[PDB]
């Protein structure tokens, strides 16, 4: 679990938006795993606007966080789930590093703020939903 809060978003993981996330959609894509909601309260996590390819990630069935290289925002083959056919996700980026099923929503940060948030992972990969695109957070 986890969410990103800049301004008045919140940013989940698609599969585990609440009742009250769809009751206040901004916007949703499927095929990134994303889900943005309206919020009342200010948020104050920045979104980093750059090109990083190395930061570190929190692991919540480690309670630790960790260092990462991982690769550009891209279309990959992600298996079918109870909440996704087999399909191609995009906008995400992989890395090696630990991740279990519970760990979506840990956020990945750069020097330069939040990057994305962990969405796929196994054996000793971990998958993570780039956000440094969505430029309209900010305003
Ligand atoms: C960190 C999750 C994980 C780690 C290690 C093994 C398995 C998983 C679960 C997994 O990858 N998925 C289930 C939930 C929806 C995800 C999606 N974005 O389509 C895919
Ligand atoms: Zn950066």
């Amino acid at each position: 679990s986890g969410a990103i809060y800049v301004g008045n978003y919140r940013v989940v993981n698609r599969h585990l938006a609440t009742h009250n996330d769809w009751a206040n959609l901004v916007w949703e894509d499927s095929s990134r795993d994303l889900l943005v909601s309206s919020t009342t309260a200010q948020g104050c996590d920045t979104i980093a606007r750059c090109d990083c390819q190395t930061g570190v990630y929190y692991c919540s069935s480690r309670r630790k966080h960790y260092p990462v290289s991982f690769s550009k925002p891209s279309l990959i083959f992600v298996e079918a789930s109870e909440y996704y056919p087999a399909r191609y996700q995009s906008h995400l980026m992989l890395a090696v590093g630990h991740s279990e099923p519970g760990d979506c929503g840990g956020i990945l940060r750069c020097q330069h703020g939040v990057v994305g948030i962990v969405s796929t992972g196994g054996n000793g990969l971990v998958g993570f939903a780039d956000v440094r695109d969505l430029l309209w957070l900010d305003e």
